[PDB]
């Protein structure tokens, strides 16, 4: 009872005080690599690679692909693209159904920001998708590298 | 009594908690960052012009380098030289001329100028850039220089 | 009592969410540097430096240039070496006697992934050992750059 009590004030102290340094942490490990939104954090390796190569870097890593989701995470994920100023790959494809872009699950997109005239399929083989310094999508073929960045 | 169960299972949760967050500590600051007593020095490893540092850091939650004691400076000066590049610091007398200050208005309660420093070479040097020897010299605020924040 | 229970679900909910923030952060911190083996984890610094240098960078951090002690720690370690594609130093050496190598403690190897032939003392001149991107051991002038690799 009372010594539980304390034994409780006592664990909440060192509760909080480990809030304190982990929100620190985070603040330092995000910079400057990393963006968080929401309960999202996109972070780049700082290199680029072809698709596969890039899928498969962010699936042994835990996460997957940057995935934009809405408006704030397509801008999230546009700050470190600006950063490193190179487009980056996301985790859609539409290699199953030609101009059905869908997500690693299979889901169909529930947010697109597809640049004027996007996605057109050039040359009939464009079946990634890439990210511009301006946020804007563009579909391009998945043998081309580009900057690698995953979310978790 | 179930209490009490909880508050024990809670203690060993912590426990670990703790552990893993002590081991991921060193690894975090490995090789970018160095930290001095409640502040955490962490370097972009890459030069931009002052105002553009400045945003990097403020947008990360942070600010530029500000050591405000020996222990301080003599940490981000193990930055500067791990990457052999001299950075800048948030401080500037861009307000008014020789009176340096930080991003918040405060004068300054530590520094280690280099001898004749601040000289405002040219009539045109408001910020502050370290070197790798730790001493400070105050530069145009347009050269690039290693960005390094504070958290 | 009443008010006790309310606090101990509080502080519940508290290590919970630290639980779960936690385990999202330290795999961003891993990406794409660093490696998790058991208790051990592996992270490159992502340059080269001959072995003193190394040496001393891993110890100022805290911890101490890559020892694998195990096939699943070499393989772990061997993964950094082939994504940075650039051979690593690890911490033994044979600098007090040489033909015997030994743990920065002083302490003889517990575990050894020589390639075939290796330790040579090639010129009378190897006392430092390198690890390959197929994850071999080839003693090596310490003098050479090689990337540089902690464990904590
Ligand atoms: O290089 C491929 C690329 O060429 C142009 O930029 C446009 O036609 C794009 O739609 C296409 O993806
Ligand atoms: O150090 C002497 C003098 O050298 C250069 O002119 C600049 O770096 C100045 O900022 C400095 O004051
Ligand atoms: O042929 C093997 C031999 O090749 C070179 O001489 C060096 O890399 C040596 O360390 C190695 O033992
Ligand atoms: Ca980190
Ligand atoms: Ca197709
Ligand atoms: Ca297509
Ligand atoms: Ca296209
Ligand atoms: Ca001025
Ligand atoms: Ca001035
Ligand atoms: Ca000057
Ligand atoms: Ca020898
Ligand atoms: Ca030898
Ligand atoms: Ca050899």
């Amino acid at each position: 009872v009372a010594s539980l009590r304390q034994q409780v004030e006592a664990l909440q102290g060192q509760v909080q005080h480990l809030q304190a340094a982990f929100s620190q942490y985070k603040k330092v490990e995000l910079f400057p690599n990393g963006q968080s939104v929401g309960e999202k954090i996109f972070k780049t390796a700082g290199f680029v690679k072809p698709f596969t190569e890039a899928q498969l870097l962010c699936t042994q890593a835990g996460g997957q692909l940057a995935s934009p989701r809405s408006a704030a995470e397509n801008a999230a994920l546009q700050q470190l693209v600006v950063a490193k100023n190179e487009a980056a790959f996301l985790s859609m494809t539409d290699s199953k159904t030609e101009g059905k872009f869908t997500y690693p699950t299979g889901e169909s997109l529930v947010y697109s920001n597809w640049a004027p005239g996007e996605p057109n399929d050039d040359g009939g083989s464009e079946d990634c998708v890439e990210i511009f310094t301006n946020g804007k999508w563009n579909d391009r073929a998945c043998g081309e590298k580009r900057l690698v960045v995953c979310e978790f």
